């Protein structure tokens, strides 16, 4: 995530595309809502964006 080609976003939007499915252009908007910490912002996707809510059904 270091290339001649990164960017201080790509550090954790690299990141977040890697544990989540979605599209790098809603990763940078789900970080620009959370001072860019990958710790507190996939949390915001998995209580928005997740795909499932049980695991007794």
């Amino acid at each position: 995530i270091k290339r001649k080609d990164a960017s201080p976003e790509q550090e954790a939007i690299e990141s977040f595309t890697s544990l989540t499915k979605c599209d790098p252009k809603v990763s940078r908007k789900y970080l620009q809502r959370n001072h860019w910490n990958i710790n507190y912002a996939l949390n915001d996707y998995y209580d928005k964006e997740i795909g499932t809510f049980t695991d007794e059904v």
